[PDB]
């Protein structure tokens, strides 16, 4: 792979949300994955409803506010044949009936892929595809605290991560000599958070914070 | 107990403080309640260093950013014969060795109180003691994005609780009509944070959070 990957840069990516007091991470993980594929396929930067997961994908095994999985919403979108927009179904940060319309829908996917647990195969996905879904364990004050440079937490857990955020690439920082390597991540905790709502998470250490253990990509 | 306390009206509770990228939520956990037991005691608000309870309170059990109790740290402080002010020795965010000056020891304690865990008991030791110490589940985005009225999550623990924080008072709502009791508590996440730095708990509703099950106070 390159030693650096931003796909921002390449218009991937749209701007950071806040999931507010709601459990839905997963929800806005796999919608940036999904708006990362949409864009490679079309073209166009859509921003997708989060609502519309959490509202309507109880069936395939998310629980709204109370957690999920970025896999459950892909396979979500393939069996509900499609995903409205944010603007048409806009985010409540609290789960109601499900409202799906399909004269709005602006996504598909037809599956997913799940990573192998390496931060190398983590690394080789996000060179290739796109902005990529992972869970990681946040639940620290380090984490909510982050303003700048490379997050490293000595207590981070690599099992049963809680937090599903967005992979937009990764690069390593010249100025430091050792441990420089980093994972870029969009979080859902609004720009005023961290880097304008994005951490540098340390990569290639030992799989810090669980970053590659829950891995995957909508098929669009 | 009266329906409703609010220890910062009698003067027993200094402004609200930040932990930022540490762990240590023990410690302003701990020196809220002695701020209180020492204004009780002399009639002084004096700010307490919790950075002295970072890097000295190891031998009692203490792990600086990477957590602690607030029983570790009251036994300190009666072991080392006193503790320094905030002004003496500020806050880092980041465990030091151990640079506690007994020249600007301006607190004292000669043990602590565990409390009943239950939240009838809790309420007789805010109501008479004071701002109690307590441990509570703080994990979960509805609280981290907590802005008013009375917390309430459905997901909340009332075992091994991570966050310490500081019960002020207790009170209730007029204007709803079921469960409107609430625990009125400092954290120590800033100003910006909640409301004002503090977060109206659910009060009586099967020790939610577990609030009540880890309280108690410094003795004087
Ligand atoms: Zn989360
Ligand atoms: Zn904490």
């Amino acid at each position: 792979a390159p030693r650096s990957v931003d796909w921002r840069e390449k218009g991937y990516v749209t701007p950071v949300k806040n999931q507010g007091q709601c459990g839905s991470c997963w929800a806005f993980s796999a919608t940036g994955a999904l708006e990362g594929q949409m864009f490679r396929k079309t073209g166009r930067l859509i921003s997708l409803s989060e609502q519309n997961l959490v509202d309507c994908s109880g069936p395939q095994g998310n629980e709204g506010c109370n957690g999920g999985l970025m896999d459950y919403a892909f396979q979500y979108v393939q069996d509900n044949g499609g995903l409205d927009s944010e603007e048409s179904y806009p985010y409540e940060a609290t789960e109601e009936s499900c409202k799906y319309n399909p004269k709005y829908s602006v996504a598909n996917d037809t599956g997913f892929v799940d990573i192998p647990k390496q931060e190398k195969a983590l690394m080789k996905a996000v060179a290739t595809v796109g902005p990529i879904s992972v869970a990681i364990d946040a639940g620290h004050e380090s984490f909510l605290f982050y303003k700048e440079g490379i997050y490293f937490e000595p207590d981070c857990s690599s099992e049963d991560m809680d937090h599903g955020v967005l992979v937009v690439g990764y690069g390593f920082e010249s100025t430091e000599s050792d441990n420089n390597k980093y994972w870029l991540v969009k979080n859902s905790w609004g720009e005023e958070w961290g880097m304008g709502g994005y951490v540098k998470m340390a990569k290639d250490r030992r799989n810090h914070c669980g970053i590659a253990s829950a891995a995957s990509y909508p098929t669009v």
